[PDB]
Protein backbone atom coordinates (compact mmCIF):
# COMPACT_ATOMS: atom_id res chain seq x y z
CA UNK A 1 0.00 0.00 0.00
CA UNK A 2 2.80 2.43 -0.95
CA UNK A 3 2.79 5.42 -3.32
CA UNK A 4 2.02 9.15 -3.16
CA UNK A 5 1.23 10.45 -6.67
CA UNK A 6 -1.18 8.80 -9.16
CA UNK A 7 -0.36 5.10 -9.47
CA UNK A 8 -2.02 1.67 -9.79
CA UNK A 9 -4.50 -0.16 -7.53
CA UNK A 10 -4.53 -3.19 -5.23
CA UNK A 11 -7.26 -5.87 -5.56
CA UNK A 12 -10.94 -5.66 -4.50
CA UNK A 13 -12.62 -9.10 -4.52
CA UNK A 14 -11.30 -11.30 -7.36
CA UNK A 15 -8.37 -11.11 -9.85
CA UNK A 16 -7.66 -7.41 -9.11
CA UNK A 17 -4.33 -5.88 -10.16
CA UNK A 18 -5.55 -2.80 -12.02
CA UNK A 19 -6.07 0.89 -11.22
CA UNK A 20 -5.61 4.46 -12.46
CA UNK A 21 -3.63 7.70 -12.04
CA UNK A 22 -6.51 9.82 -10.70
CA UNK A 23 -6.21 13.44 -9.57
CA UNK A 24 -8.53 16.30 -8.45
CA UNK A 25 -8.70 14.54 -5.04
CA UNK A 26 -8.82 10.84 -6.12
CA UNK A 27 -10.29 9.78 -9.50
CA UNK A 28 -8.80 6.29 -9.88
CA UNK A 29 -11.30 4.97 -12.43
CA UNK A 30 -9.96 3.13 -15.50
CA UNK A 31 -10.13 -0.55 -14.62
CA UNK A 32 -8.56 -3.19 -16.84
CA UNK A 33 -11.07 -5.62 -15.27
CA UNK A 34 -14.60 -4.36 -14.46
CA UNK A 35 -16.21 -4.34 -10.98
CA UNK A 36 -19.34 -3.16 -9.08
CA UNK A 37 -17.77 0.20 -8.04
CA UNK A 38 -16.38 0.99 -4.55
CA UNK A 39 -15.64 -1.90 -2.17
CA UNK A 40 -12.13 -2.45 -0.74
CA UNK A 41 -9.55 0.21 -1.67
CA UNK A 42 -9.36 2.54 1.35
CA UNK A 43 -6.06 2.89 3.21
CA UNK A 44 -5.40 6.60 3.93
CA UNK A 45 -7.56 9.68 4.88
CA UNK A 46 -11.11 9.23 3.51
CA UNK A 47 -10.31 7.31 0.31
CA UNK A 48 -13.51 6.66 -1.67
CA UNK A 49 -13.64 5.18 -5.18
CA UNK A 50 -15.15 7.18 -8.05
CA UNK A 51 -14.79 4.88 -11.06
CA UNK A 52 -15.25 5.85 -14.70
CA UNK A 53 -16.47 3.82 -17.69
CA UNK A 54 -13.39 4.50 -19.83
CA UNK A 55 -10.25 2.32 -19.84
CA UNK A 56 -6.51 3.12 -19.68
CA UNK A 57 -6.35 4.63 -23.15
CA UNK A 58 -4.59 6.96 -25.59
CA UNK A 59 -5.63 9.68 -28.03
CA UNK A 60 -4.75 8.82 -31.62
CA UNK A 61 -4.90 11.64 -34.15
CA UNK A 62 -3.27 14.74 -35.71
CA UNK A 63 -1.07 16.18 -32.94
CA UNK A 64 1.10 13.21 -31.95
CA UNK A 65 4.16 14.20 -33.98
CA UNK A 66 6.66 16.56 -32.32
CA UNK A 67 5.07 15.86 -28.91
CA UNK A 68 6.93 14.47 -25.90
CA UNK A 69 4.38 13.12 -23.36
CA UNK A 70 5.13 10.46 -20.72
CA UNK A 71 4.12 6.89 -19.74
CA UNK A 72 0.54 8.00 -20.30
CA UNK A 73 -0.13 10.59 -22.99
CA UNK A 74 0.16 13.95 -21.14
CA UNK A 75 2.32 16.93 -22.36
CA UNK A 76 5.76 18.26 -21.32
CA UNK A 77 5.88 21.10 -18.72
CA UNK A 78 9.47 22.43 -18.43
CA UNK A 79 10.74 23.38 -14.95
CA UNK A 80 13.94 25.22 -13.91
CA UNK A 81 16.81 24.57 -11.43
CA UNK A 82 18.18 20.99 -11.53
CA UNK A 83 20.78 18.89 -13.42
CA UNK A 84 21.47 20.59 -16.77
CA UNK A 85 18.72 23.17 -16.30
CA UNK A 86 15.45 21.44 -17.23
CA UNK A 87 13.46 18.97 -15.13
CA UNK A 88 10.02 17.75 -16.23
CA UNK A 89 7.17 15.43 -15.26
CA UNK A 90 3.66 14.74 -16.62
CA UNK A 91 0.97 17.38 -16.06
CA UNK A 92 -2.71 16.50 -16.67
CA UNK A 93 -3.74 18.17 -19.93
CA UNK A 94 -5.24 17.35 -23.36
CA UNK A 95 -3.06 14.67 -25.00
CA UNK A 96 -3.54 16.71 -28.17
CA UNK A 97 -3.99 20.46 -28.85
CA UNK A 98 -7.73 21.21 -28.97
CA UNK A 99 -6.80 24.71 -30.17
CA UNK A 100 -4.96 23.66 -33.34
CA UNK A 101 -6.68 24.14 -36.72
CA UNK A 102 -5.93 21.02 -38.78
CA UNK A 103 -6.46 20.91 -42.56
CA UNK A 104 -8.88 18.12 -43.60
CA UNK A 105 -9.00 16.64 -47.10
CA UNK A 106 -11.88 14.22 -47.80
CA UNK A 107 -11.11 10.80 -49.30
CA UNK A 108 -14.64 9.43 -49.03
CA UNK A 109 -18.06 10.59 -50.20
CA UNK A 110 -21.64 10.25 -48.96
CA UNK A 111 -22.84 6.77 -49.98
CA UNK A 112 -19.53 4.90 -49.60
CA UNK A 113 -19.40 1.63 -47.66
CA UNK A 114 -16.67 1.77 -45.00
CA UNK A 115 -15.13 -0.70 -42.53
CA UNK A 116 -12.71 -0.31 -39.61
CA UNK A 117 -9.35 1.00 -40.82
CA UNK A 118 -10.73 2.66 -43.97
CA UNK A 119 -9.09 5.97 -44.75
CA UNK A 120 -11.74 8.66 -45.04
CA UNK A 121 -9.50 11.75 -44.95
CA UNK A 122 -5.96 13.15 -44.91
CA UNK A 123 -4.30 15.89 -42.89
CA UNK A 124 -0.73 17.18 -43.37
CA UNK A 125 0.41 17.05 -39.73
CA UNK A 126 3.98 18.09 -40.53
CA UNK A 127 5.85 18.72 -43.79
CA UNK A 128 7.16 15.15 -43.80
CA UNK A 129 4.15 13.10 -42.64
CA UNK A 130 0.60 12.92 -44.00
CA UNK A 131 -1.75 11.87 -41.18
CA UNK A 132 -4.35 9.40 -42.45
CA UNK A 133 -7.79 9.68 -40.83
CA UNK A 134 -9.20 6.20 -40.28
CA UNK A 135 -12.55 4.73 -39.26
CA UNK A 136 -12.01 3.35 -35.72
CA UNK A 137 -11.86 -0.46 -35.36
CA UNK A 138 -15.29 -2.10 -35.03
CA UNK A 139 -17.27 0.63 -36.80
CA UNK A 140 -18.70 -0.39 -40.19
CA UNK A 141 -21.57 0.99 -42.30
CA UNK A 142 -22.47 3.80 -44.71
CA UNK A 143 -21.02 7.31 -44.86
CA UNK A 144 -24.08 9.50 -44.30
CA UNK A 145 -22.27 12.79 -43.62
CA UNK A 146 -18.71 13.98 -44.36
CA UNK A 147 -16.87 17.31 -43.81
CA UNK A 148 -15.63 19.35 -46.79
CA UNK A 149 -12.05 20.38 -47.64
CA UNK A 150 -11.55 22.69 -44.63
CA UNK A 151 -9.61 23.69 -41.53
CA UNK A 152 -11.05 22.06 -38.39
CA UNK A 153 -9.98 21.44 -34.78
CA UNK A 154 -9.54 18.04 -33.10
CA UNK A 155 -12.98 17.74 -31.44
CA UNK A 156 -15.08 18.57 -34.53
CA UNK A 157 -17.25 15.90 -36.18
CA UNK A 158 -15.90 15.30 -39.70
CA UNK A 159 -17.99 12.23 -40.55
CA UNK A 160 -21.16 10.39 -39.54
CA UNK A 161 -21.58 6.62 -40.03
CA UNK A 162 -24.84 4.68 -40.23
CA UNK A 163 -24.13 1.14 -39.02
CA UNK A 164 -26.10 -1.81 -40.50
CA UNK A 165 -28.11 -1.87 -37.23
CA UNK A 166 -29.27 1.68 -38.07
CA UNK A 167 -27.29 3.24 -35.23
CA UNK A 168 -25.42 6.46 -36.02
CA UNK A 169 -21.76 6.62 -35.01
CA UNK A 170 -19.99 9.99 -34.87
CA UNK A 171 -16.40 10.20 -36.20
CA UNK A 172 -13.76 12.85 -35.64
CA UNK A 173 -10.08 13.19 -36.66
CA UNK A 174 -8.99 11.21 -33.60
CA UNK A 175 -9.85 8.01 -31.74
CA UNK A 176 -9.17 6.38 -28.40
CA UNK A 177 -7.64 3.00 -27.81
CA UNK A 178 -6.88 0.92 -24.68
CA UNK A 179 -3.10 1.07 -24.35
CA UNK A 180 -2.99 -2.62 -23.31
CA UNK A 181 -5.17 -4.26 -25.92
CA UNK A 182 -3.27 -4.76 -29.15
CA UNK A 183 -4.79 -2.88 -32.08
CA UNK A 184 -6.32 -5.41 -34.51
CA UNK A 185 -5.24 -6.26 -38.07
CA UNK A 186 -6.19 -8.76 -40.79
CA UNK A 187 -3.00 -10.86 -40.76
CA UNK A 188 0.48 -10.84 -39.26
CA UNK A 189 2.79 -11.39 -42.24
CA UNK A 190 5.90 -13.58 -41.82
CA UNK A 191 9.27 -11.73 -41.64
CA UNK A 192 10.28 -11.06 -45.26
CA UNK A 193 11.42 -7.49 -45.99
CA UNK A 194 14.53 -6.15 -44.25
CA UNK A 195 14.54 -2.89 -42.38
CA UNK A 196 17.45 -1.27 -44.19
CA UNK A 197 19.47 0.66 -41.61
CA UNK A 198 22.34 1.44 -44.00
CA UNK A 199 24.82 0.06 -41.47
CA UNK A 200 26.91 -2.59 -43.25
CA UNK A 201 27.47 -4.88 -40.23
CA UNK A 202 23.75 -4.87 -39.40
CA UNK A 203 22.17 -5.10 -42.89
CA UNK A 204 24.69 -7.73 -44.01
CA UNK A 205 25.41 -9.96 -41.01
CA UNK A 206 22.72 -9.24 -38.41
CA UNK A 207 19.69 -7.94 -40.37
CA UNK A 208 16.48 -6.62 -38.86
CA UNK A 209 13.15 -7.41 -40.51
CA UNK A 210 10.34 -4.87 -40.89
CA UNK A 211 8.15 -6.00 -37.98
CA UNK A 212 11.07 -7.75 -36.29
CA UNK A 213 12.37 -7.68 -32.72
CA UNK A 214 15.91 -6.48 -31.87
CA UNK A 215 17.85 -5.83 -28.68
CA UNK A 216 21.04 -3.89 -28.13
CA UNK A 217 23.03 -5.14 -25.12
CA UNK A 218 24.92 -1.95 -24.25
CA UNK A 219 28.01 -1.92 -22.04
CA UNK A 220 28.76 1.61 -20.78
CA UNK A 221 30.74 3.50 -23.49
CA UNK A 222 30.30 1.44 -26.68
CA UNK A 223 29.05 4.26 -28.89
CA UNK A 224 25.44 3.39 -28.01
CA UNK A 225 24.15 6.95 -28.59
CA UNK A 226 25.75 7.20 -32.07
CA UNK A 227 24.33 3.83 -33.28
CA UNK A 228 20.94 4.73 -31.78
CA UNK A 229 20.89 8.05 -33.61
CA UNK A 230 22.14 6.44 -36.82
CA UNK A 231 19.36 3.84 -36.75
CA UNK A 232 16.67 6.41 -35.98
CA UNK A 233 17.48 8.71 -38.91
CA UNK A 234 18.55 6.38 -41.70
CA UNK A 235 16.58 3.28 -40.97
CA UNK A 236 13.86 2.49 -43.51
CA UNK A 237 10.81 3.60 -41.43
CA UNK A 238 8.69 6.72 -42.08
CA UNK A 239 7.87 7.29 -38.40
CA UNK A 240 9.84 6.81 -35.19
CA UNK A 241 8.39 6.37 -31.71
CA UNK A 242 11.13 6.84 -29.09
CA UNK A 243 10.99 5.87 -25.40
CA UNK A 244 13.67 6.88 -22.88
CA UNK A 245 15.24 10.25 -21.94
CA UNK A 246 16.11 9.62 -18.26
CA UNK A 247 18.95 7.06 -18.12
CA UNK A 248 21.49 9.81 -17.54
CA UNK A 249 20.93 12.80 -15.22
CA UNK A 250 21.11 15.30 -18.08
CA UNK A 251 19.47 13.12 -20.75
CA UNK A 252 16.20 15.06 -20.41
CA UNK A 253 18.20 18.29 -20.77
CA UNK A 254 19.85 17.29 -24.07
CA UNK A 255 16.59 15.83 -25.40
CA UNK A 256 14.82 19.13 -24.72
CA UNK A 257 17.55 21.32 -26.25
CA UNK A 258 19.09 19.26 -29.10
CA UNK A 259 16.13 17.33 -30.60
CA UNK A 260 14.56 20.29 -32.46
CA UNK A 261 17.91 21.00 -34.16
CA UNK A 262 18.29 17.40 -35.36
CA UNK A 263 17.48 17.03 -39.06
CA UNK A 264 15.99 14.20 -41.12
CA UNK A 265 18.66 13.49 -43.75
CA UNK A 266 16.07 12.00 -46.11
CA UNK A 267 14.26 15.34 -46.55
CA UNK A 268 16.32 18.06 -44.84
CA UNK A 269 13.29 18.89 -42.66
CA UNK A 270 13.60 18.43 -38.86
CA UNK A 271 13.60 14.82 -37.63
CA UNK A 272 11.14 15.77 -34.85
CA UNK A 273 8.39 16.08 -37.48
CA UNK A 274 8.29 12.26 -37.86
CA UNK A 275 8.94 11.37 -34.23
CA UNK A 276 6.91 10.95 -31.05
CA UNK A 277 8.97 10.99 -27.86
CA UNK A 278 7.92 9.34 -24.61
CA UNK A 279 10.06 10.34 -21.62
CA UNK A 280 10.73 8.12 -18.59
CA UNK A 281 12.46 9.92 -15.74
CA UNK A 282 13.40 9.39 -12.10
CA UNK A 283 11.18 12.33 -11.14
CA UNK A 284 8.13 10.89 -12.96
CA UNK A 285 6.01 8.44 -10.89
CA UNK A 286 6.24 4.71 -11.73
CA UNK A 287 2.86 3.88 -13.22
CA UNK A 288 3.73 6.30 -16.05
CA UNK A 289 6.76 4.08 -16.73
CA UNK A 290 5.32 0.59 -16.40
CA UNK A 291 2.63 1.67 -18.86
CA UNK A 292 5.07 3.61 -21.05
CA UNK A 293 5.88 0.82 -23.52
CA UNK A 294 2.18 0.20 -24.14
CA UNK A 295 1.57 3.86 -24.82
CA UNK A 296 4.50 3.66 -27.26
CA UNK A 297 3.52 0.46 -29.02
CA UNK A 298 -0.13 1.62 -29.33
CA UNK A 299 0.92 4.84 -31.08
CA UNK A 300 3.36 2.82 -33.21
CA UNK A 301 0.55 0.38 -34.11
CA UNK A 302 -1.65 3.33 -34.95
CA UNK A 303 0.79 4.66 -37.54
CA UNK A 304 1.30 1.22 -39.08
CA UNK A 305 -2.49 0.94 -39.43
CA UNK A 306 -2.13 3.86 -41.88
CA UNK A 307 0.29 1.77 -43.95
CA UNK A 308 3.51 3.19 -42.53
CA UNK A 309 6.58 1.33 -41.36
CA UNK A 310 7.25 2.40 -37.79
CA UNK A 311 10.40 2.01 -35.72
CA UNK A 312 9.71 1.71 -32.01
CA UNK A 313 12.93 2.54 -30.24
CA UNK A 314 13.42 2.05 -26.53
CA UNK A 315 16.39 3.31 -24.54
CA UNK A 316 15.23 3.41 -20.93
CA UNK A 317 16.39 0.31 -19.06
CA UNK A 318 17.02 1.65 -15.51
CA UNK A 319 13.91 3.84 -15.14
CA UNK A 320 11.72 1.05 -16.53
CA UNK A 321 13.39 -1.72 -14.49
CA UNK A 322 12.19 -0.27 -11.15
CA UNK A 323 10.54 -2.76 -8.77
CA UNK A 324 7.56 -2.31 -6.46
CA UNK A 325 6.00 -3.60 -3.21
CA UNK A 326 3.85 -6.60 -4.24
CA UNK A 327 3.28 -8.44 -0.91
CA UNK A 328 0.21 -10.71 -1.30
CA UNK A 329 -0.58 -14.39 -1.98
CA UNK A 330 1.36 -14.58 -5.26
CA UNK A 331 3.73 -15.63 -9.46
CA UNK A 332 7.38 -14.55 -8.94
CA UNK A 333 9.45 -11.54 -10.04
CA UNK A 334 11.29 -13.06 -13.05
CA UNK A 335 7.75 -14.03 -14.15
CA UNK A 336 6.16 -10.57 -13.72
CA UNK A 337 8.45 -9.48 -16.57
CA UNK A 338 8.08 -12.77 -18.50
CA UNK A 339 4.31 -12.20 -18.88
CA UNK A 340 4.18 -8.57 -20.04
CA UNK A 341 7.59 -8.00 -21.67
CA UNK A 342 6.81 -11.02 -23.88
CA UNK A 343 3.34 -9.65 -24.73
CA UNK A 344 4.96 -6.28 -25.49
CA UNK A 345 7.37 -7.94 -27.96
CA UNK A 346 4.51 -10.11 -29.30
CA UNK A 347 2.93 -6.88 -30.60
CA UNK A 348 5.74 -6.15 -33.05
CA UNK A 349 5.08 -7.30 -36.62
CA UNK A 350 4.43 -6.54 -40.26
CA UNK A 351 0.68 -6.66 -40.91
CA UNK A 352 -2.02 -6.52 -43.51
CA UNK A 353 -3.98 -3.69 -41.88
CA UNK A 354 -7.72 -3.27 -41.34
CA UNK A 355 -9.40 -1.67 -44.35
CA UNK A 356 -11.41 -2.41 -47.49
CA UNK A 357 -8.21 -1.84 -49.49
CA UNK A 358 -5.19 -4.15 -49.37
CA UNK A 359 -2.72 -2.31 -47.17
CA UNK A 360 0.48 -3.10 -45.24
CA UNK A 361 2.29 -1.46 -42.33
CA UNK A 362 4.74 -2.58 -39.67
CA UNK A 363 6.12 -1.94 -36.23
CA UNK A 364 9.78 -2.91 -35.74
CA UNK A 365 11.25 -2.86 -32.23
CA UNK A 366 14.83 -1.97 -31.25
CA UNK A 367 15.17 -2.10 -27.46
CA UNK A 368 18.38 -0.85 -25.83
CA UNK A 369 19.46 -3.02 -22.90
CA UNK A 370 22.18 -1.20 -20.98
CA UNK A 371 22.53 -1.95 -17.25
CA UNK A 372 24.52 -0.05 -14.60
CA UNK A 373 24.07 -3.18 -12.46
CA UNK A 374 26.68 -5.59 -13.85
CA UNK A 375 25.30 -8.67 -15.60
CA UNK A 376 22.33 -9.01 -17.95
CA UNK A 377 21.08 -12.56 -17.38
CA UNK A 378 18.25 -12.98 -14.83
CA UNK A 379 17.91 -9.19 -14.18
CA UNK A 380 17.10 -8.10 -17.78
CA UNK A 381 17.06 -11.19 -20.07
CA UNK A 382 15.55 -14.26 -18.32
CA UNK A 383 12.56 -15.54 -20.27
CA UNK A 384 12.35 -17.84 -23.27
CA UNK A 385 13.69 -14.56 -24.74
CA UNK A 386 13.66 -16.31 -28.13
CA UNK A 387 11.06 -13.61 -28.74
CA UNK A 388 13.87 -11.14 -29.49
CA UNK A 389 15.23 -12.36 -32.81
CA UNK A 390 18.30 -10.15 -33.23
CA UNK A 391 21.04 -9.00 -30.83
CA UNK A 392 23.44 -6.24 -31.79
CA UNK A 393 26.01 -6.73 -29.06
CA UNK A 394 27.85 -3.44 -28.52
CA UNK A 395 31.29 -4.05 -27.05
CA UNK A 396 33.53 -1.82 -24.89
CA UNK A 397 36.74 -3.64 -25.92
CA UNK A 398 35.86 -3.00 -29.57
CA UNK A 399 35.06 0.63 -28.75
CA UNK A 400 38.47 1.29 -27.17
CA UNK A 401 40.28 -0.37 -30.08
CA UNK A 402 38.24 2.22 -31.99
CA UNK A 403 36.36 -0.24 -34.20
CA UNK A 404 33.00 1.45 -34.97
CA UNK A 405 30.22 0.67 -34.70
CA UNK A 406 31.45 -1.44 -31.79
CA UNK A 407 29.19 -4.34 -32.84
CA UNK A 408 30.82 -7.65 -31.87
CA UNK A 409 30.51 -9.86 -34.92
CA UNK A 410 31.03 -13.10 -32.99
CA UNK A 411 28.36 -12.63 -30.28
CA UNK A 412 25.68 -10.78 -32.26
CA UNK A 413 23.13 -12.72 -34.32
CA UNK A 414 19.96 -12.48 -36.39
CA UNK A 415 17.34 -15.14 -36.99
CA UNK A 416 16.04 -13.09 -39.95
CA UNK A 417 18.82 -13.96 -42.40
CA UNK A 418 16.80 -16.68 -44.12
CA UNK A 419 13.69 -14.50 -43.92
CA UNK A 420 15.25 -11.56 -45.79
CA UNK A 421 17.68 -13.23 -48.21
CA UNK A 422 15.13 -13.36 -51.02
CA UNK A 423 14.49 -9.66 -51.00
CA UNK A 424 18.26 -9.12 -51.36
CA UNK A 425 18.41 -11.87 -53.97
CA UNK A 426 15.52 -10.54 -56.10
CA UNK A 427 16.06 -6.80 -55.65
CA UNK A 428 19.79 -6.24 -55.31
CA UNK A 429 22.17 -9.16 -55.70
CA UNK A 430 21.59 -12.91 -56.33
CA UNK A 431 24.70 -13.76 -54.33
CA UNK A 432 24.01 -11.73 -51.16
CA UNK A 433 23.47 -14.68 -48.78
CA UNK A 434 26.37 -16.64 -50.29
CA UNK A 435 28.57 -13.56 -49.82
CA UNK A 436 27.67 -12.85 -46.16
CA UNK A 437 28.08 -16.54 -45.39
CA UNK A 438 31.54 -16.52 -46.95
CA UNK A 439 32.60 -13.33 -45.19
CA UNK A 440 31.33 -14.71 -41.88
CA UNK A 441 33.17 -18.03 -42.34
CA UNK A 442 36.30 -16.01 -42.88
CA UNK A 443 35.74 -13.81 -39.78
CA UNK A 444 35.06 -17.00 -37.85
CA UNK A 445 38.34 -18.52 -39.13
CA UNK A 446 40.33 -15.39 -38.16
CA UNK A 447 38.96 -15.76 -34.64
CA UNK A 448 40.31 -19.30 -34.18
CA UNK A 449 43.62 -18.44 -35.80
CA UNK A 450 44.13 -15.48 -33.45
CA UNK A 451 43.50 -17.78 -30.48
CA UNK A 452 46.00 -20.30 -31.82
CA UNK A 453 48.56 -17.60 -32.57
CA UNK A 454 48.08 -16.21 -29.08
CA UNK A 455 48.98 -19.62 -27.60
CA UNK A 456 51.93 -20.36 -30.02
CA UNK A 457 53.01 -17.18 -31.88
CA UNK A 458 52.87 -16.04 -35.54
CA UNK A 459 56.37 -17.29 -36.36
CA UNK A 460 55.33 -20.56 -37.98
CA UNK A 461 52.21 -19.29 -39.70
CA UNK A 462 52.07 -20.61 -43.33
CA UNK A 463 51.31 -18.34 -46.31
CA UNK A 464 47.75 -19.60 -46.69
CA UNK A 465 46.95 -18.70 -43.07
CA UNK A 466 48.70 -15.34 -43.16
CA UNK A 467 46.62 -14.57 -46.29
CA UNK A 468 43.44 -15.37 -44.39
CA UNK A 469 44.45 -12.94 -41.61
CA UNK A 470 45.29 -10.25 -44.20
CA UNK A 471 41.87 -10.52 -45.90
CA UNK A 472 39.97 -10.85 -42.60
CA UNK A 473 41.58 -7.55 -41.53
CA UNK A 474 40.47 -5.90 -44.79
CA UNK A 475 36.94 -7.13 -43.98
CA UNK A 476 37.05 -5.68 -40.47
CA UNK A 477 38.61 -2.35 -41.48
CA UNK A 478 37.10 -1.85 -44.97
CA UNK A 479 33.59 -3.24 -44.39
CA UNK A 480 32.48 -3.83 -40.74
CA UNK A 481 33.91 -0.46 -39.61
CA UNK A 482 31.74 2.41 -40.78
CA UNK A 483 32.04 6.15 -40.28
CA UNK A 484 28.82 7.73 -38.95
CA UNK A 485 30.52 11.17 -39.00
CA UNK A 486 31.46 11.10 -42.70
CA UNK A 487 29.12 12.68 -45.27
CA UNK A 488 29.31 9.64 -47.53
CA UNK A 489 29.86 6.71 -45.13
CA UNK A 490 27.11 7.68 -42.67
CA UNK A 491 24.79 5.73 -44.97
CA UNK A 492 25.60 2.76 -47.18
CA UNK A 493 22.89 1.87 -49.75
CA UNK A 494 22.13 -1.84 -50.40
CA UNK A 495 23.65 -1.45 -53.89
CA UNK A 496 26.89 -0.11 -52.40
CA UNK A 497 27.00 -2.83 -49.70
CA UNK A 498 26.96 -5.79 -52.09
CA UNK A 499 29.46 -4.10 -54.43
CA UNK A 500 31.93 -3.45 -51.60
CA UNK A 501 31.43 -7.06 -50.50
CA UNK A 502 32.11 -8.43 -53.99
CA UNK A 503 35.26 -6.35 -54.26
CA UNK A 504 36.49 -7.82 -51.00
CA UNK A 505 35.54 -11.42 -51.75
CA UNK A 506 37.13 -11.16 -55.21
CA UNK A 507 40.38 -9.96 -53.61
CA UNK A 508 40.17 -13.00 -51.35
CA UNK A 509 39.68 -15.40 -54.28
CA UNK A 510 42.61 -13.81 -56.15
CA UNK A 511 44.74 -13.84 -52.98
CA UNK A 512 44.22 -17.58 -52.41
CA UNK A 513 44.73 -18.17 -56.14
CA UNK A 514 48.10 -16.33 -55.98
CA UNK A 515 49.35 -18.22 -52.90
CA UNK A 516 48.24 -21.30 -54.83
CA UNK A 517 50.62 -20.32 -57.65
CA UNK A 518 53.64 -19.37 -55.51
CA UNK A 519 53.21 -15.58 -55.43
CA UNK A 520 54.61 -14.23 -52.11
CA UNK A 521 52.09 -12.70 -49.71
CA UNK A 522 54.20 -9.55 -49.16
CA UNK A 523 53.82 -8.86 -52.87
CA UNK A 524 50.03 -9.27 -52.53
CA UNK A 525 50.05 -7.04 -49.43
CA UNK A 526 51.79 -4.15 -51.27
CA UNK A 527 49.43 -4.42 -54.24
CA UNK A 528 48.31 -0.83 -54.87
CA UNK A 529 44.63 -1.74 -55.36
CA UNK A 530 44.61 -3.04 -51.79
CA UNK A 531 44.67 0.47 -50.30
CA UNK A 532 42.07 1.77 -52.78
CA UNK A 533 39.78 -0.95 -51.35
CA UNK A 534 40.52 0.56 -47.92
CA UNK A 535 38.89 3.83 -49.08
CA UNK A 536 35.85 2.62 -51.06
CA UNK A 537 33.48 3.35 -48.15
CA UNK A 538 34.12 7.07 -48.79
CA UNK A 539 33.32 6.81 -52.50
CA UNK A 540 29.75 7.79 -53.42
CA UNK A 541 29.86 6.46 -57.02
CA UNK A 542 29.14 2.72 -56.88
CA UNK A 543 30.48 2.17 -60.42
CA UNK A 544 33.89 3.51 -59.34
CA UNK A 545 33.80 0.97 -56.53
CA UNK A 546 32.68 -1.73 -58.97
CA UNK A 547 35.63 -1.03 -61.28
CA UNK A 548 37.91 -2.14 -58.43
CA UNK A 549 37.06 -5.77 -59.33
CA UNK A 550 38.67 -5.46 -62.80
CA UNK A 551 41.45 -3.32 -61.40
CA UNK A 552 42.17 -6.04 -58.80
CA UNK A 553 42.20 -8.77 -61.50
CA UNK A 554 44.55 -6.75 -63.73
CA UNK A 555 47.03 -6.17 -60.88
CA UNK A 556 47.01 -9.87 -59.99
CA UNK A 557 47.79 -10.58 -63.68
CA UNK A 558 50.87 -8.34 -63.35
CA UNK A 559 51.87 -10.56 -60.44
CA UNK A 560 51.14 -13.87 -62.20
CA UNK A 561 53.08 -13.13 -65.40
CA UNK A 562 56.10 -12.12 -63.28
CA UNK A 563 55.98 -15.55 -61.55
CA UNK A 564 53.55 -18.12 -63.00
Amino acid sequence: ADGMKGAKMYEVVRVGELGLIGEIIRLEGDKAVIQVYEETAGVRPGEPVVGTGASLSVELGPGLLTSIYDGIQRPLEVIREKTGDFIARGVTAPALPRDKKWHFIPKAKVGDKVVGGDIIGEVPETSIIVHKIMVPPGIEGEIVEIAEEGDYTIEEVIAKVKTPSGEIKELKMYQRWPVRVKRPYKEKLPPEVPLITGQRVIDTFFPQAKGGTAAIPGPFASGKTVTQHQLAKWSDAQVVIYIGCGERGNEMTDVLEEFPKLKDPKTGKPLMERTVLIANTSNMPVAAREASIYTGITIAEYFRDMGYDVALMADSTSRWAEALREISGREGYPAYLASKLAEFYERAGRVVTLGSDYRVGSVSVIGAVSPPGGDFSEPVVQNTLRVVKVFWALDADLARRRHFPAINWLTSYSLYVDAVKDWWHKNIDPEWKAMRDKAMALLQKESELQEIVRIVGPDALPERERAILLVARMLREDYLQQDAFDEVDTYCPPEKQVTMMRVLLNFYDKTMEAINRGVPLEEIAKLPVREEIGRMKFERDVSKIRSLIDKTNEQFEELFKKYG
